[PDB]
């Protein structure tokens, strides 16, 4: 229910004008993070391994439903689609586009 983007490394380089009423950052806060920065402890090892998956395959990969911290720092359980796109010139991510589902 939100889109946002990000670098091959994880940084936060866009969020959507839905995003703030979900997570509660405004996108100068949260902008330039990395997303390692709001998973739950207990989902974190998993979505590295989704991220390692990600970086390595130009396919889509859906995570598990895993919880992400808000500004208010309660959290709320979302659901992503992460796909990356390399340029052909250099193999370098350009970025990550993530489609988070709201639950």
């Amino acid at each position: 229910m939100f889109i946002s983007r990000h670098s091959g490394e994880g940084k936060f380089l866009f969020i959507d004008q839905r995003a703030t009423l979900v997570i509660g950052f405004l996108p100068q806060e949260i902008l330039g993070t990395s997303f390692y920065e709001y998973f739950h402890n207990e989902d974190i090892a998993a979505l590295m391994e989704s991220h390692k998956m990600v970086m390595q395959v130009p396919e889509k990969v859906t995570t598990q439903v895993y919880r992400f911290r808000c500004k208010d720092n309660s959290y709320i359980q979302l659901q992503s689609e992460w796909r990356a796109f390399k340029n052909p010139a250099t193999s370098e991510i350009d970025y990550i586009i993530a489609k988070n589902s709201v639950f």
